[PDB]
């Protein structure tokens, strides 16, 4: 398990989270010096278990698959949520068992289906470490339409930041003022999977993409990664989708 509290939370120890994090994800591989995530897991290793407290020491659990960093569910107090989705009811057979009452969430978790539930695009949601507290605070209780935007912010604030150091960048940087995120932000989000592919195929290819990647960068101007050269590879990155799960 990994564990973080926002009460004296600052950049270091969230830095300290997220490197945790990352560090609780297994692999065998590296590609160009990126952990490769494994194919599959069986049984109860496939989820890590991530321990949140807010300000006033409250927490929830969230259940993370080790193989795409996908939430899958969280418990708070006796409840256990789960997405409404194939690969959380199969988490659910595993985690959180000992829940009293188990409420499967009117959506599942990707990024279109909790904006329309969220009422808004995650352009508009601002995120950072006051924004993670109130995220944790409104999962305590349920309320699936404020559920969604904390889960936006959960995903963005967990998840993405262990995948891509820019993320985790943008967050110390929100340690205390949220902010909404950059387009840089949401372009690396939406192009996990692709780069994650991209550099599993450029392996037999001289380092280069067999398909150009578009993204944003920290300045507004949309660019093409080609290869392995780029930053973002070199220098953001931090874990790769095995292209058996793509
Ligand atoms: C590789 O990527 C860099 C940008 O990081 C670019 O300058 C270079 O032209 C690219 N080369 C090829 C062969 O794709």
């Amino acid at each position: 398990d990994v564990s973080f509290r926002l009460s004296g939370a600052d950049p270091s120890s969230y830095g300290m989270f997220i490197k945790d994090l990352r560090n609780a994800l297994p692999h065998t591989e590296k590609v160009y010096n990126i952990p490769l995530l494994l194919p599959s897991v069986s049984g109860a290793g496939r989820y890590l278990l991530m321990h949140l407290f807010n300000y006033d020491g409250n927490t929830i659990t969230v259940a993370v698959d080790v193989t795409n960093v996908y939430i899958m569910g969280y418990l708070a107090l006796t409840t256990s949520y789960f997405f409404n989705e194939p690969a959380a009811d199969l988490a659910s057979q595993y985690v959180f068992r000992s829940a009293r009452r188990k409420i499967t969430l009117p959506y599942s978790g990707n990024y279109e289906r909790l904006q329309i539930a969220a009422g808004k695009p995650r352009e508009k949601i601002p995120i950072g470490l006051p924004a993670l507290d109130t995220a944790i605070s409104t999962l305590l209780h349920y309320d699936s339409t404020a559920a969604a935007g904390a889960l936006l912010v959960l995903i963005q604030t967990t998840a993405e930041a262990a995948r891509f150091k820019y993320i985790e960048q943008q967050i110390q940087e929100r340690a205390y003022r949220d902010e909404v995120p950059s387009s840089a932000t949401i372009s690396l989000e939406n192009s996990w999977s692709g780069l994650s592919k991209q550099i599993q195929l450029a392996q037999g290819n001289n380092g280069v993409f067999r398909t150009p990647t578009v993204l944003v960068d920290s300045k507004g101007n949309r660019v093409q990664i080609t290869n392995v050269t780029s930053n973002v590879v070199t220098s953001n990155i931090q874990l790769l989708l095995n292209t058996k799960n793509i």
